[PDB]
DNA sequence: ACTTTATGAAAATAAAGTATAGTGTG
């Protein structure tokens, strides 16, 4: 089996949808009656540096979504399939800031397992997208997330280095 | 490389916007 990460960047304006998608068990010690869009615009605002507004364009988090094929699930418990959750979202919290992860809410259900973990990219007082998850940023996940996994006892692969494949969606693969 | 944004105000500037790297299923 091969980990699955792959993040979409959430502006003001995606952040509502996901947070009622969502309601699913939820890992942050989010106040789950807050929505993202205010539990991350309140926080980025009262640690921002900067004196300017955020700007309405900004990418206010990075929604990664982590999962691999379902028979790497068939082969878990729920207990095991949790920690393999729990393992990802510290990865991240290790790599990009415990106070960065949002949310991290897990669908547990008709298909495989996904999780869909919204990763603030907030770095040295500033908000930044584009300066936290660029291309060798992204190179580095696929090469050492897999790594990690494996180091704690769940079995897979990296994905094909320079992978020509495109993301597909459901519609679009008809 | 190129464009959009926010700014006590630009006949202008800097920081962050645009993808990125990766597989799933049947
Ligand atoms: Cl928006
Ligand atoms: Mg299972
Ligand atoms: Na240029």
């Amino acid at each position: 089996s091969y980990m699955v990460a792959r993040m979409q960047k959430m502006k003001a304006g995606n952040l509502g949808g996901a947070f009622k998608h969502n309601e699913n068990y939820e890992l942050t010690d989010r106040d789950r009656s807050v929505s993202y869009e205010k539990q991350i615009k309140d926080y980025v605002n009262e640690n921002k540096v900067s004196n300017r507004a955020i700007r309405k364009d900004a990418v206010l988090c990075d929604e990664w979504i982590i999962t691999s094929d379902k028979d790497f699930f068939e082969k878990l418990d729920e207990e095991q399939t949790r920690t393999f959750f729990e393992t990802a979202k510290n990865y991240f919290a290790e790599n990009y800031g415990e106070s960065n992860i949002a949310y991290a809410s897990v669908h547990l259900d008709e298909s495989t397992p996904h999780m869909h973990m919204g990763v603030v990219p907030f770095e040295n007082g500033k908000l930044s997208s584009k300066a936290m998850f660029d291309r060798e940023e992204l190179k580095h996940i696929q090469e050492d997330l897999p790594r990690y996994m494996s180091d704690h006892g769940f079995e897979l692969e990296r994905g094909k280095l320079n992978s020509e494949a495109k993301h597909k969606t459901v519609a679009e693969f008809k």
